[PDB]
C-alpha cells in the first residue's frame, strides 16, 4: 500500500475566506499572505509526503468548506 500523500487544492469554491481560514489550520505555519495566494493560485498542493490520515484529515476539512479537493 501506498505510504505517503499529497493534497491538492483544486477549486476553493464559493466561500474562500473560510477555505483560507481551514487551510491555515492545517498546513503549520503557512502565513496570511502564502495561504491567500495559494488559495487564489489553485490548483496548488497544500501537503507533500503527508501520512494518510493527515491527508484524509485535511480533504475532509477542505471539502465541508466547499472546495475541492484531490488526495494523490
Amino acid at each position: 500500500e501506498q505510504s505517503e500523500f499529497d493534497v491538492i487544492l483544486e477549486a476553493a469554491g464559493d466561500k474562500k475566506i473560510g477555505v483560507i481560514k481551514v487551510v491555515r489550520e492545517i498546513v503549520s505555519g503557512l502565513g496570511l499572505k502564502e495561504a491567500k495566494d495559494l488559495v487564489d493560485g489553485a490548483p496548488k498542493p497544500l501537503l507533500e509526503k503527508v501520512a494518510k490520515e493527515a491527508a484524509d484529515e485535511a480533504k475532509a476539512k477542505l471539502e465541508a468548506a466547499g472546495a475541492t479537493v484531490t488526495v494523490k
